[PDB]
């Protein structure tokens, strides 16, 4: 059939990303992205985003995505995909994150493929959340990297973030109704 879904959006509190190599200390807190790509040493770009989960009431909702939209991406963003992992470590701050204090990632929830500039990726992660919220977790991070460099290294791409132009494209959990 036809069907209309609705969501609740739950829009990202923090996000960042870091940069290893010359810049593992530089902080991006506050750039209207967040660059994902994986590669050697100088050139890996990882993202992480934090949601606040108070004031959920699981009872309303079937399933939990992450809502990731993408801004720019590079020629061959198809030879790669995205993995969504679990921060246990909330203590981070987008201001002063850098890829030499970043926090550890606990597990991967999902492996997504990519999608193009100007498309949108939304994950499901109704057990992750449920969890968190169910454990009285007031807080989740999720990180987000990508698996594979690629033949020709163009696997580059970048997440429109919470500084972003488009509030509505900004990093969010959306809580679907049941």
């Amino acid at each position: 059939e036809y069907v209309s879904v609705k969501y609740k959006s739950v829009y990202a509190i923090e996000d960042s990303w870091v940069r290893d190599g010359d810049y593992a200390n530089t902080n991006y807190g506050t750039a209207n992205t967040l660059v994902v790509k994986k590669d050697g040493d100088g050139y890996n770009r990882e993202a992480y985003i934090k949601f606040d989960l108070q004031n959920i009431d699981i009872t309303k909702y079937q399933n939990i995505f992450l809502a990731l939209y993408v801004a720019n991406s590079n020629t061959s963003i198809h030879d790669t995909q995205w993995n969504i992992g679990y921060v246990a470590d909330n203590t981070w701050s987008e201001k002063s994150i850098t890829w030499n204090n970043r926090p550890v990632t606990t597990n991967t929830i999902a492996t997504v493929s990519t999608v193009p500039a100007g498309s949108n990726v939304m994950v499901d992660i109704s057990q992750a959340v449920f969890n968190e919220i169910k454990n009285n977790s007031k807080t989740l991070t999720l990180h987000i990297s990508s698996t594979t460099r690629g033949a020709d290294g163009k696997t580059d791409a970048q997440f429109y973030s919470k500084e972003g132009s488009d509030p509505l494209k900004a990093p969010q959990l959306m809580l679907q109704e049941k």
